[PDB]
């Protein structure tokens, strides 16, 4: 670890090195450490915290899985290099399937995620290790998926996805939450709950979300996710980053800070 | 179709595949795209002005040099020799973790399109001071003497020591509020792929300007002003994309 504890960038900088590590693992294409970089710039926007507008659509997307029939939360090579313990917990507190899906797909790439899951619970059922079924729309099986999870799923959480697969997710019927910090993204603004967070922060937080909402009667919990509106939730995320670059700017920018 | 933008990140994931950059210039990629998005992915008009007063500072320049990076490298190798013989610069391969197998690779890819054109930084001799020893060569004919200098996609610290050492830099990054940005002379705020070709286009056509309209357009220019500029286009994007609504919405 490279770096101090007094570092104002510390978990910024540590989780690149935790996607890093990701891709020698074998866990994380290339691409998505690009997609790391886009989540960076866009946090450091947001201002690195869960801000209301996503606190906002995790209460409403818990509420959702926790009524759903078939909930599935999905990993790929991302989450699998930084949020690998949590997501298994998540999953565990929703009692929803964990479905590994890929865009670049790969026996060893899957066999990586696999492993690295198991680390941490090596009992958890783990789907998409061989995926029959497939998305209409899409392409050369980069829409694959595992005819026991997102198949079968009403409800899935697609967190850090790409946008052909989001809205080709929406179009079978599927109800989408994503998270992805990056508001403007085709997938931001297809899904269903859109929760603009860093998936290192949000997925705890679904998890406490979880475990207190379970407590939740049926009418509480239907209360929520009908008064919730994924558009203005969107449009105070861009207003939000919006103010921020008018405070970071203050002062003057040229020269220097 | 976003065509373009899996154009370049094809790009530069070939580009590390070939040697010529590193996985931190793939997040740094990344990043670049998240200040596209909020800019609207094109060349707007603050970038314009700046790039116009960056080649008038360029064509009077004793001593220009443009710096090459592994991501310039890859996204750009052919525009940025045309950029330089545009303004009859010298072309110097700089980068932050310098490796002899990296400028190799990143020397070949340049000798694919002009494989006589003299690359500085191969064997750099000089040190820029309060760097580390692999931040900070440079090329005694290159970067050493130089009056002028573009470096994009740089690391603050390098531009910020540039200028320490005289140096009148001129940067294209994507993000007006980076170090970098603040500290150079002259910020570009726009995508490298588009800010090049333009600027080879400026070097061939302000060539014919008098000396004098050439003074006149570097004195007038206010880089502060114009990062200034840079924000409020975002900031008003954003208003308006907000007050439109984006959600569920095809093209924005
Ligand atoms: N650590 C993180 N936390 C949350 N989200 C992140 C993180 N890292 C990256 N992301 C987001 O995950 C998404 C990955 O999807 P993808 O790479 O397909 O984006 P895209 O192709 O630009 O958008 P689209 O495919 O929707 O047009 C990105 O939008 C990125 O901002
Ligand atoms: N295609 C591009 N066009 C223009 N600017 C880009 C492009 N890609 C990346 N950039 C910009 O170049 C800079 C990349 O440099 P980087 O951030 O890696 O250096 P650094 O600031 O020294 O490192 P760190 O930010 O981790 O401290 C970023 O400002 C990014 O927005
Ligand atoms: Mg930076």
């Amino acid at each position: 670890v490279k770096i101090p504890k007094s570092h104002p960038r510390y978990w910024s900088l540590y989780y690149r090195e935790k996607i890093i590590e990701g891709m020698e693992k074998g866990m994380t294409a290339k691409a998505g450490l690009i997609a790391h970089g886009r989540g960076e710039a866009f946090d450091y926007l947001i201002g690195e915290r869960t801000i209301e507008p996503a606190e906002r659509a995790m209460r409403a997307a818990v509420a959702k899985l926790l009524l759903a029939e078939n909930p599935v939360v999905s990993v790929n090579g991302n989450v699998a290099a930084l949020v690998p313990k949590e997501t298994i917990e998540l999953a565990r507190a929703l009692n929803a399937k964990l479905e590994i899906n890929l865009f670049y797909r790969t026996e060893d790439r899957v066999k990586a995620i696999a492993e690295e899951l198991r680390k941490y619970d090596p009992e958890i059922e783990l789907l998409g290790i061989n995926p029959t079924k497939r998305i209409p729309g899409l392409e050369h099986e980069r829409g694959k998926v595992d005819e026991n999870g997102i198949w079968k799923a009403d409800v899935v959480v697609v967190p850090l996805e790409d946008g052909d697969r989001t809205e080709a997710l929406v179009r079978m019927g599927k109800f989408v939450i994503t998270i992805d910090l990056n508001p403007l993204s085709r997938s931001a603004r297809m899904a269903d709950i859109t929760i603009v967070d860093n998936i290192v922060r949000a997925y705890p937080r679904m998890t406490e979300l979880a475990r207190e909402m379970k407590d939740y009667s049926r009418g509480e919990l239907i209360r929520i996710i009908e008064e919730y509106d994924n558009g203005k939730t969107l449009n105070d995320v861009l207003l939000h980053i919006r103010d921020r670059l008018t405070k970071l700017a203050e002062g003057g920018i040229w020269r220097k800070k």
